[PDB]
Parts: C-alpha cells; structure tokens; sequence
C-alpha cells in the first residue's frame, strides 16, 4: 500500500543517539575516521571532535548527516 | 541518448573543480558554514577548512560529499 511507517531518517535518528549516549568513545573516533578520509590529522580535527562531544544534539545531527549520508528535513 | 551516472558526476565534478580554481576563498567559507551549522566555533573549524585548502582533490571530495550530497 501507500507507507506511513517511520522511514530509514527516523529509524537510524534512534539508533544513532543510543550509541553517543552508550558508546561516546566509538562515535567519536567514527569521526576521525570521517574527516580523517580527507586528509585530516588528528591536531587539526581534536578540538573538532571535542566540540561535538560537549554538545548531544549538534553531534547527533553532525552524524546522521557525515557518518550516515542524511539530512535532517526542513 | 544516454545518460551515464559517470557523466552526471564528472559534469558536477568539472562545475565544483572550476569554482575552486576561480573563487577558492568563497568555496572555504563554504566549508565553514557547513561546520559551523553544528555548533562548532572558528577557533575549532579554522584548521580543517586549512588542512582542506592545502589537499585541494580531497577538498574537491569533501564539498562533492558533503556540499552537493554526491557519491564516486
Ligand atoms: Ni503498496
Ligand atoms: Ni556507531
Ligand atoms: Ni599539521
Ligand atoms: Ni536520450
Ligand atoms: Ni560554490
Ligand atoms: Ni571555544
Ligand atoms: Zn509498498
Ligand atoms: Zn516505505
Ligand atoms: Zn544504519
Ligand atoms: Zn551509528
Ligand atoms: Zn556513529
Ligand atoms: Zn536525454
Ligand atoms: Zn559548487
């Protein structure tokens, strides 16, 4: 039929908080990982990384949209 | 005739590349913006979007990704 469940957006916000808030460590070095593609060392993307961990909601959406290629909508 | 998914990306790949080449600082503040919609500070960006102008394919890659949302 015509869908209304909870799209891939919806479903990957979930799981992506649970692991900053049960895994800070893992979801931090995933960024490293992210900018690291790019050339980037870690003296210049530390305090990057440092910013995000101080700030739950920025970091979720820095995620979705860097690690897991979606855009939060509006 | 044909469309090749290669074309459609080298075509967005030429436009991005020629605007490096032609307003490089625009495209850096580019970068900032982008960065700077999460809460980070320019004390804290300031270094990537150098570390960035100084490998220019992989700034060519980092706006082609996370600029236009395209994939290789
Ligand atoms: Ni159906
Ligand atoms: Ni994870
Ligand atoms: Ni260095
Ligand atoms: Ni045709
Ligand atoms: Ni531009
Ligand atoms: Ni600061
Ligand atoms: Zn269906
Ligand atoms: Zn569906
Ligand atoms: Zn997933
Ligand atoms: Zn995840
Ligand atoms: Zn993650
Ligand atoms: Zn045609
Ligand atoms: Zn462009």
């Amino acid at each position: 039929g015509s869908h209304s469940e909870a799209d891939n957006y919806a479903r990957e916000l979930k799981r992506e908080q649970e692991e900053i808030i049960r895994v800070p460590d893992t979801e931090a070095a995933e960024v490293a990982e992210i900018l690291a593609r790019y050339g980037i060392e870690p003296h210049e993307y530390g305090p990057v990384v440092n910013a995000l961990r101080k700030k739950p909601q920025a970091w979720l959406d820095f995620m979705m949209k860097f690690e897991l290629g979606l855009e939060k909508p509006d």
